[PDB]
């Protein structure tokens, strides 16, 4: 019997992959851990389901795993999720369980371990401060220069990412409840740096036996990105410190997201990296490039199944771009003809419609050439609205 | 300012060196991490003191850290006891300090993820079983054959490692209360082995820059062990056999404790590794025998400052026997004159003297081959005797 442990949230990708994967396998086992408010997406076709509120908790995820075991051995450890990565990590590790362990996960998910590799080995990246507590921010805000960047030092700083501009905008937003956010409580790690923005790029990557079975190269732009050809001047710059990055990490098997960027100067730092599949319409634009599933492969390397890679190009320069949604009740936006009108553009994506109450969509293209995408981004620019 | 962790518990060789370090320097900054019982060892000269009731939980540890980091950053964790190894690796990973990680103080510490590795890479290692359960010991013990070894795969399980004969066997340490030690709660990952009484050997290391300082094999027996030569036959393999494990646990620095057995076969096979200076007398067998202090050196690596580890070798064959210490009330024993009468032997170290409520005592001697240690080790049995 294969048993699999699966820690997902509410993506539907992993899920729609194991519970077919069960139907036509009598041999699979699958054991899911996950939020109570997620319970009924695997109640109904998991063998086993067990509910956790908070994934992070390692002491907390070592004597569930001891009780999970009992039942069973696990031959793999799934994580979908960001916050399941380093989790996941520490359970193969420690329970010696074949797939990505506690260091490789670690530097994709804790920045300080991240960074502190990075510059040990000779891998260019930013400098950092490690920041312990949000009345540290003024003294670290001098010892690199206003404004600055504050975010935890573990995941992403969604909703826990901000920027201070001066010692009494600090002072208000430690006044404000909550200018701060979650950040004033203390209970989490921080990391501080100048906010040094520049041309920015973003290499997606799948790994197996250490070797990558797939690489695709990207630059970033209301938003969005392009992938780039092999054939462009950085494209092999950006690929040889995806090399650096993964000989340091010791990446050998799962999915990739590195951020890359050049300074004016024209050097190349790496910004951050994760074991997750790109954000947004990055996993899209990818498989209309390709036309390849990075769900569907990534999957297969997670449980040792051979991914099916049948990799087919299209021609020409593949990007997408997306659009804010803000808070309320959606009256109107700009109508699906009026994008498709627009010539280069595959597909448009909506995420909600007309007469909710809440990226809005994305705007998939093919082009030939570069140059059109900055063009085509001004009509975008152009023809958009949303009002509420 | 160098601000220092020290998460230790009652052994006074980390005690005595920071102490004596703090009083001939003042930038010298030390926090303890320790339980309540072991708090007057450092409450009257480090600068911060910790209670802490499980240094294991991971978990409560980072908080922990995270409360110290905001008294000030730390630039060395030093880890002397053995629940300290994986807490330690786990603090100096996640928190981007230099030192021995997570992974490689998790295989000295997790002898199933330790299994695991040295498999892998094809170092033999004898055969074993995970066991999530006391229930379970039968059906292990079914598998490998009778007698079998039961003990934590966490630690080194002082006093939670049972030898089990039979099922009927099992089934009376599990209807007794104690016999099953904390096993029977079921808290915590478990190892199985079949107890087969081979030749053990164990090669004591100093690790800096990844580069042995300083390597020291010997061999075990009442009990004992003595140091043995360069061109001992066995020892060239041994040797090429702590380079293997060095090599698959990515050692740096610190300490090590590996212990190998021989096979009728005359197969060496991997016992035991530990981030941990030898344990009893074998400190002091080699600190008669090489002129170096294991603790004072491997200390200063700790903190990053150049050990003079230099070796001056007294010729002869070193070594110690231990004499076991019945509990009850202490009325006589061999009297140390006629342990000093017998030639070869160094030191007598007595833990217990006449009239104390409780090893009993260590015999370091210095012969010229190892045949003169079995007419040694026959004479002590001979006028050994501890009545209570």
């Amino acid at each position: 019997m294969v048993r699999i442990l699966l820690i997902n949230s509410d993506k539907p990708e992993p899920i729609q992959f194991f519970q077919k994967d069960k139907e036509t396998n009598d041999s699979i086992n699958i054991s899911v851990i996950t939020r109570s408010c997620y319970a009924p997406l695997y109640s109904h076709w998991a063998d086993h389901v067990y509910i956790v509120d908070d994934v992070t908790d390692l002491t907390v995820m070592k004597s569930l795993m001891l009780e999970i075991l009992k039942v069973g051995p696990i031959d793999h450890i799934v994580s979908t999720t960001e916050k399941s990565i380093l989790t996941g990590g520490f359970l193969r590790s420690y329970f010696g369980i074949a797939g990505p362990g506690f260091e490789t996960a670690l530097y994709m998910t804790n920045k300080l371990a991240m960074k502190t590799k990075l510059k040990m080995e000779g891998i260019p990246v930013a400098d950092f401060l490690c920041v312990s507590q949000v009345e540290d921010i003024p003294a670290a805000g001098e010892k690199l220069g206003w404004p600055i960047i504050v975010k935890p030092a573990l995941g992403s700083g969604a909703l826990n990412t901000f920027i201070i501009h001066s010692l009494d905008h600090y002072e208000d937003l430690y006044s404000t409840s909550g200018g701060l956010g979650e950040l004033k409580k203390n209970n989490s790690l921080m990391i501080a740096e100048k906010c040094i923005e520049m041309e920015e790029f973003h290499c997606d990557t799948l790994y197996a036996d250490g070797e990558i079975l797939f690489v695709s190269i990207s630059k970033y732009t209301i938003q969005g990105s392009f992938i780039l050809s092999q054939n462009d001047p950085v494209y092999a710059e950006i690929l040889e410190l995806q090399k650096s990055v993964a000989q340091a990490f010791r990446i050998t098997d799962g999915p990739g997201h590195l951020e890359i960027y050049r300074t004016h100067s024209g050097e190349l730092i790496v910004g951050e990296i994760a074991m997750r599949i790109g954000g947004g319409g990055i996993s899209r634009m990818i498989e209309k490039k390709f036309n390849i599933s990075l769900w569907e492969s990534s999957l297969n390397i997670s449980v040792y199944r051979d991914p099916n890679l049948t990799v087919n190009p299209i021609e020409g320069t593949v990007g997408y771009f997306s659009l804010p949604c803000r808070n309320g009740t959606i009256k109107e936006f700009t109508p699906i003809e009026e994008w498709e009108k627009l010539a280069g553009i595959l597909e448009v994506e909506l995420l909600y419609q007309e007469g909710d109450v809440v990226d809005l969509a994305r705007l998939y293209f093919c082009l030939e050439n570069e140059n059109e995408v900055q063009h085509l981004l001004a009509l975008v620019k152009q023809t958009y609205y949303l009002h509420l």
